[PDB]
C-alpha cells in the first residue's frame, strides 16, 4: 500500500493507469534532479541555504544578464551555503554550478528612456522596426529598435516578429533598407529590452559570440560544473562551445540548448556531440507552433533515455508560482508528466530567479517528482530500455544492468556505487531503477555532476583513504549506509545493491553484491 | 510521414516517443471534445457563432453565479449562434448545452461590495470559528462570515479553510485540549462569495440542494443535453440527481463531477451510476494535496476508458490565456498530456467565460487535441483495451471492436455509424479508433450528447425517411460520405468503415462494411 | 550468423520462427542432460567411456527387470568408466547414478515356460486372462496369466486391457472371480512379461512395494544419486519413498514419476513433495488418451521451470534408433520441443539399454539439444520467468537474477558458479540463461546431482582447501576458467559471471561478478 506497488504489478499500462492511487505514499527518496535559476530573489546566503534544503541540486546562472563580478559573487554564494553544510558529512549535499550562455538572442531596446516603460500596442497598427542606433533608447509605439544588424536580409514581406516570449506578433507587411514596416497583430504592453524570435528565418547570429566566449572562459577560471549552451542548431555549434571550453574545461559537461526547428531537426547530431540535452520550451515554443512543443519534449527525453544521456525539462513548469504560493492544476500535470516522460531534471527559472515564492516553486518541484517516480511503470520501461540496449563486452554496463535487475527482484532501498568518475553510477542511472543510487565519491565534481541523472544521489566521502584497500572500500560503503538511514532511504535489516570494482582506479567496476543494512 | 504513422508503427512506447515528429502533420479530423463555460466573454451570439467555428462543441453553463433570466438569455443565443449554420445540413455542426450546478457549497464574506475588505492575513486573529449560529453576522474589525451549518462530528482539529478556491490557505483549530478555539493563517484578497472545504472528511451536506433543485428543474425546462453534478462524494448522490430529473430528465445525461478524497475513494460505485466523469480538478487540487492530483486525474481517465464511460478533463488548463493570447509551455503540455491519458473531452473555464481570448483558447485546445491525437500509441492502445474488455454474446460490442480493428488494417478515413440512441457510435468509441466516428442519427438529442465521446462526429440527418428501409439507409451513409468529403476527412476512392443493423430501431447493430468513399 | 542470434533479436514469436536459421550453427556448450538407461546394449566398462564422451550424464538403472547382482555389476561399471577420466580433473564429467522403481506394475507371465518365447496373437480371437499361478508359466495364445491379484474387484465388464505398452488391446468380455475372459481388438506378437494398463481402473496396488523396499534400500546401499518413482499418484506416496529412503538416504533426490490420470490431476501436490518431475510418456500416454500426452507434458515442464523443479521428460524420444542409426523425423521433432518446452534433461530408455545404436542416440540427442538451446526465444522465456517468479529478500535469488541479466548484456561465455550443495547453481538454472553454468563443487554428489538441472555443467574440485578462504575461492573460480577454456566453452579475454558468497558455507551466495578469461 506504498509507492504506487499495486500499479506496478499491473500486467498493461491501461490498468497501469487504473491503479494509481492518492492513498499510496511515496518513499522518502526524491530521483529527479531540480535546477534552479538564481537572481535577486535567490542570491543571498541565507535563502541558499533554504534552497538546498527544499531540494536544490543544480544552480543556474543565466548570462543573458549580468556581469563576471556579480555572476562571481553568485558562485561564491551558492558555495558558502553549499558548505556551510559541510559540517556533517552524513547530511551535505553537493551542490553542482551551471553556466547558461546568452547565445544568439534578438533583443529591443529601450521604451522612451527606460527599464521599466510600457506603451500598448493595438491589433492592427503600423509599428515600425529601425536599426538606427539612434533609436536604441527611444523605442515606443510607433517605432521599435532591436539589436539584430541583419534582420532585414533574413525577413520578407509577409514574416511574423514575436516580442516578449512571443506574447506580441508582428507580421512585416513592407520591408525597407535598413527598417521594417510591421502590423501588429497579437497586441499588448510592449516594454523594454525583450526577446525577439524570427521563427520563418534563417537567423545569421553566431553559435558562440565574442560575449559567449569571455563567458565561458569565465566558467572554466569559475570551475562550473556544467554549460547550457543556449540556441544550439547543428553540431559545428557544440564543437565551437567545446574547443572554446579547451583541454582546461575538457570536464565540464556540455548541455545543448534545443529551443529552434533547427535544433530538432539535428538532433541525432546534437545529441552525438553533447554530454546532454535541455528541451528549451520557452524559445522553442516560439520558434516551432506552441501545440507542437509536446512532440519535441517527447522526441527528445526518449531518444536521451535511449542514450543513456542527460535530459532536462525547463521554462515555465510552475510559471504562476512567480505571483502566486500554489500552483495552476496545469503546471502541477507538467511537472508529473516531465517525469514521466522520462526527464532527469526538471528545472525553475522566473519562479526562481525573480519571484515572490522560490522555496515554494523548489518545494511544488520536490513533492511532485517524488509522487511522480512512484507511478512509473517500471516493469515496461525496464523491460524496454533493456530491449534496446546494445549487447557489449563492457563489464560495467553488465554489472549495471545486473544491479538494477537485483534492484527490482528484492525491492532494496538502495543501489550503493563506489565511483571515481560517476560513469558507475551513470551505467546504474541509463537502467531507470526504482531505488534510488548512491554514489559514493571522494571527487566533488564527480559529486556535483552527478545531478545531472535521474536517481543518482550522490554522497562526497571526505573520510582520509584508509591504507588496506578492502577498509577504504567498506568505510565508503559503511558512510553511504549512514547517509541512507539518516535520509530515511532504508532502516537495518532491508536489503541493498552495492556495486564495487575488483581494484582501486577507475573503469573497474565488475562487483555486485546485495547486503542487508546493519 | 504524415499523422506520426513512423511513430505509431514503432515495437515500443520508448521508441514510439522516440519517433515523434513535430513535421508530421496532423490529419484535419479532431477526436476530442471541447467544452466551453460560456459568461460576459463569450455570450454574445457573434461571438459564439466564432467559438462554435473554432471548435466548441459544448457550452457549459455554471450555475454557481447568475440568474435563471440570465442563463435563459445565454441557452437563447447558444441556440441562435448553433442554428445560423442550420442552412446547411452538410456543414452544420451539433452544438450541446451542459448545466453545471452549483452543489453543497460554502460562501465565504460578510463585507461583500465590488472589491471586499480583503482577506489577506493575520496569521492569528478573531473572525471567528463557530459552534453556533450566534455570532455570525458581525462585523468590527475584518471578518468574513460563511452559509454553512454543522461541522461537527465529521471533523477533527487543526484542519483547513480554503478561501475564494485554495486561493487562501486556512490553520482553524478547536478541540482542542482547552476551551472551543477557532485561528487564522495565510491570505490574499477577495472578489465577492467565495468557499471552505474540509480534506479527507465525510461531508453530510445534501447531494441536491434546494437551488440545486430548482436549477436542475430550469435545465428539463430549457431541454438541456447534460448535468455537471458538483461534489459527487457516493453512487447515491448520483441517484439523487436521477431522481430529481426524473421521468421527463431521464434522457439527459449525468456527468460526475469528482471533487474531493471521498468522491475518488468511491469512484467505482459514482462510476458505475452515472453516464461519465468530470475530473474536476479544482476543487480536487484544494481537497487533496496539489501533487496527487496528476494521480486521481490518470486513475479516473484510465478507469473510465476501461468502463466505456465518457470522461472530461477540467480546470485551468489554459489558464494563462485568460489575460495572454498565447499559452504556458505547461498548459500546452497539460493539454496534450490529458488527451494522450485518454479523456474524451477537455474543457475551459474562465478562458472562455471572462478570459480576453476566448477564441485564441478554444483554437489552442484544437489545435493541441489534435497534434496528440495522432501521437497517440494506438498499437497498445488497442491491444490493451482488447484484452481487457470482457467478452460477451453482444452483437453490436463485436461488431463495434470488428470495425475498429478493420480500421486500422485498411488504414480508413473514417468510421460510419448510423445511431438513434448514440450506443453503437459509443460502442465504437471505447476502442478508440485513429480515424473520425461519423455517427449519423435523426436524433438531434443524440446528436448533441455524442461530443461526450472521443472520436465521435456526429451529423444530424434531416433528410426526409425514403421508401425503402434499405434506401433510407444508404441515404444515411451517403449524407455521411458528403460530410467527411467536405470536411477534407476523405475523397473518392479512400476506404470507409460502414456499421448499420439487420432491422430499424435501436439495438440492432451487427453489420460491418468496408465501402470505397463514391 | 551464429546460435541463432538473429531469431533472438526478434519482437515477436512469431518473426523469432521466421528467422530459425540452418545456416545458423550452435556454441560448444550443451545444457539439456541427457540420461541414459544402461542395459546389455550399453553396460560394458568401454561403451560407458564412449557413452560418457558423447555426452551421458546420468545412468539409468530400471527396477523392472534384472537381480541387484546384475544391477551392482552395471553400477560398478558406470563407476570404472567414470573414473578411467578421473586422472585429469579439468576433462572428467561427474556421472549420477539413477534408479528407476519397477512400482505398481501390473505385468504377464512368460510365454510357454520362456522368456524370449512369442505368440502372434490374432485380431477378433479369444483370450483368457488367469491369476491362477498353475499358468504363470504357461501362457499361450488362449490363456494369459497377469501378476495383479486384484484384477476382477477393479475391472467391470466391458472394461479396456492393454498388453505390451499398450499394442495389444482386449475387452472385458466375460467378467468372473479368479479370471477373465477377453476378444483381442488389437491382435500383434505377444511376449513374455509385458507391462498391463487398465485405464478405466482405480488400481489399489501398493505406493512402494515390497520389491520397491528391497530395491531403494539396495539404491541406499549403492550410494545412488536419485529415484525415480514410478507411478506417483498424490504426495503421501512421495512422503512414502522419503520415508523409506529415511535418514541414510536423505540427501538422494526424489523424482516422481508422472504416468496415470490421477498424477496428473494432483500434479501440484506432487511437486510440491517431490525434488523433480519426470513425464513418463510411455505409461502415461496408455493411461490418459494418447492425443492428451503433449497437453500434461506441456503443463508440467511449464510448472516445473515456474517452480525451479527439475523436469525429464522421458520415453519413445528417439525409438526407431533400436533399429535403425538414424531417427525418424517425428523424433527430431520430438527431442528438439521437449527442448523448446524447458525440459531440463531428456532421457534414452530402449535406444541405450537395449538398442543397436547406443552411441549414436546419446549423439543425436546432443546435436538436437545443442541447435533446439539456441532456437529458444529467450527475449520472451527471460521476461516472463521474472514477471511470474516472486519478489523475495532472498539474497541469492537477487544474485542468481542479476547474474542472468548481466550474462544475457555481456553475452558471457558461462556463469560460473561456486556451489556446497548446489542450490546457489539450481537458483541460477530456474532464470534459463544462454551460457551455460559451471557448477563448481567439492561435493561428488553435488556434482553428480547437478545434471538435473538445464544448463547446470558441474565440475568437481579435487585441489586441497587452502588455509585462507579468499585464496581457496580464488582456486575453484580459477578451475572452472580451465574447464571451461578446455572444453571451448570460451578463451583468454571473454568475459564470464561469477557467484561467490560472503562467507564459507551454503547459503551465502550474495556476490556476482563480470570477470575476463585470463
Ligand atoms: O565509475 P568509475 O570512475 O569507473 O570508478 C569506479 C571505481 O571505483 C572503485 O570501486 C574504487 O576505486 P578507488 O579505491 O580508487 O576509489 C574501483 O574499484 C572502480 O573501478
Ligand atoms: O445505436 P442504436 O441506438 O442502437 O441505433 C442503431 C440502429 O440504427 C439502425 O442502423 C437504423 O435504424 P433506424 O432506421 O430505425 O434509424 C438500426 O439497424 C440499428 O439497430
Ligand atoms: O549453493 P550453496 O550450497 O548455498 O553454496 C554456496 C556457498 O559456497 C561459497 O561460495 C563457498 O563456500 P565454501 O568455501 O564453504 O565451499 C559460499 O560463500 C556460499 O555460501
Ligand atoms: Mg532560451
Ligand atoms: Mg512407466
Amino acid at each position: 500500500q506504498t509507492q504506487q506497488l499495486h500499479a506496478a504489478m499491473a500486467d498493461t499500462f491501461l490498468e497501469h493507469m487504473c491503479r494509481l492511487d492518492i492513498d499510496s505514499p511515496p518513499i522518502t527518496a526524491r530521483n529527479t534532479g531540480i535546477i534552479c535559476t538564481i537572481g535577486p530573489a535567490s542570491r543571498s546566503v541565507e535563502t541558499l541555504k533554504e534552497m538546498i534544503k527544499s531540494g536544490m541540486n543544480v544552480a543556474r546562472l543565466n548570462f543573458s544578464h549580468g556581469t563576471h563580478e556579480y555572476h562571481a559573487e553568485t558562485i561564491k554564494n551558492v558555495r558558502t551555503a553549499t558548505e556551510s553544510f559541510a559540517s556533517d558529512p552524513i547530511l551535505y549535499r553537493p551542490v553542482a554550478v551551471a553556466l547558461d550562455t546568452k547565445g544568439p538572442e534578438i533583443r529591443t531596446g529601450l521604451i522612451k528612456g527606460s527599464g521599466t516603460a510600457e506603451v500598448e500596442l493595438k491589433k492592427g497598427a503600423t509599428l515600425k522596426i529601425t536599426l538606427d542606433n539612434a533609436y536604441m533608447e527611444k523605442c515606443d509605439e510607433n517605432i521599435l529598435w532591436l539589436d539584430y544588424k541583419n534582420i532585414c536580409k533574413v525577413v520578407e514581406v509577409g514574416s511574423k516578429i514575436y516580442v516578449d516570449d512571443g506574447l506580441i506578433s508582428l507580421q512585416v507587411k513592407q520591408k525597407g533598407a535598413d527598417f521594417l514596416v510591421t502590423e501588429v497583430e497579437n497586441g499588448g504592453s510592449l516594454g523594454s529590452k525583450k526577446g525577439v524570435n524570427l521563427p520563418g528565418a534563417a537567423v545569421d547570429l553566431p553559435a558562440v559570440s565574442e560575449k559567449d566566449i569571455q563567458d565561458l572562459k569565465f566558467g572554466v577560471e569559475q570551475d562550473v560544473d556544467m554549460v547550457f549552451a543556449s540556441f544550439i542548431r547543428k553540431a559545428s555549434d557544440v564543437h565551437e562551445v567545446r574547443k572554446v571550453l579547451g583541454e582546461k574545461g575538457k570536464n565540464i559537461k556540455i548541455i545543448s540548448k534545443i529551443e529552434n526547428h533547427e535544433g530538432v531537426r539535428r538532433f541525432d547530431e546534437i545529441l552525438e556531440a553533447s554530454d546532454g540535452i535541455m528541451v528549451a520550451r520557452g524559445d522553442l515554443g516560439i520558434e516551432i507552433p506552441a501545440e507542437k512543443v509536446f512532440l519535441a519534449q517527447k522526441m527528445m527525453i526518449g531518444r536521451c533515455n535511449r542514450a543513456g544521456k542527460p535530459v532536462i525539462c525547463a521554462t515555465q513548469m510552475l510559471e504562476s508560482m512567480i505571483k502566486k504560493p500554489r500552483p495552476t492544476r496545469a503546471e502541477g500535470s507538467d511537472v508529473a508528466n516531465a517525469v514521466l516522460d522520462g526527464a532527469d531534471c526538471i528545472m525553475l527559472s522566473g519562479e526562481t530567479a525573480k519571484g515572490d515564492y522560490p522555496l515554494e516553486a523548489v518545494r511544488m518541484q520536490h513533492l511532485i517528482a517524488r509522487e511522480a517516480e512512484a507511478a512509473i511503470y517500471h516493469l515496461q520501461l525496464f523491460e524496454e530500455l533493456r530491449r534496446l540496449a546494445p549487447i557489449t563486452s563492457d563489464p560495467t554496463e553488465a554489472t549495471a544492468v545486473g544491479a538494477v535487475e537485483a534492484s527490482f527482484k528484492c525491492c532494496s532501498g538502495a543501489i550503493i556505487v563506489l565511483t571515481k568518475s560517476g560513469r558507475s553510477a551513470h551505467q546504474v542511472a541509463r537502467y531507470r531503477p526504482r531505488a534510488p543510487i548512491i554514489a559514493v565519491t571522494r571527487n566533488p565534481q564527480t559529486a556535483r555532476q552527478a545531478h545531472l541523472y535521474r536517481g543518482i544521489f550522490p554522497v562526497l566521502c571526505k573520510d582520509p583513504v584508509q591504507e588496506a584497500w578492502a577498509e577504504d572500500v567498506d568505510l565508503r560503503v559503511n558512510f553511504a549506509m549512514n547517509v541512507g538511514k539518516a535520509r530515511g532511504f532504508f532502516k537495518k535489516g532491508d536489503v541493498v545493491i552495492v556495486l564495487t570494482g575488483w581494484r582501486p582506479g577507475s573503469g573497474f567496476t565488475n562487483t555486485m553484491r546485495v547486503v542487508p543494512v546493519p
